[PDB]
RNA sequence: GACGAGCUGAACGCGAAUAUCUCUUUCGCCUUUUACUAAAGAGAUCCGCGAGUUUUGCUCACGCAGUCGCAUCUUUUUGUGGGGCU
């Protein structure tokens, strides 16, 4: 389901990217702007804490 | 007629941020199950959050103190007095 964790950073990236290059900075390293995609994996690890520890618990 | 910062307790409550899960269905992946898609609903959980005195920990601070058991010219507190008739 972490798929759409990657489908929203993909488009995060896009964004960014575009809206980051505008003008002589160009396509390459060196957009650092991260976070939006860190508080996309933030969200995903906050929700998948408790499905995680339950999944490691049974493990254990 | 009058005074808080930080923690754990409070017991009540969901500005703007939102992820996961379960269930009942439909839809799509499609050999099967996981793992998934996207719709309808019904339910949980997570990560957090606000105010009341409880004080624990100040490293701040206090009591003849800011407050006590409208002030003479025609419209208001400077009144028009005095007498006497049924």
């Amino acid at each position: 389901r972490l798929m759409r964790q990657i489908r929203m950073c993909k488009d995060l990236k896009h964004l960014i990217y575009y809206r980051f290059n505008t003008g002589p900075v160009g396509k390459g390293p060196g957009v650092g702007f991260w976070a939006p995609m860190w508080r996309v994996w933030l969200f995903f690890l906050r929700g998948i804490v408790p499905l995680l520890e339950r999944w490691l618990g049974n493990l254990l």
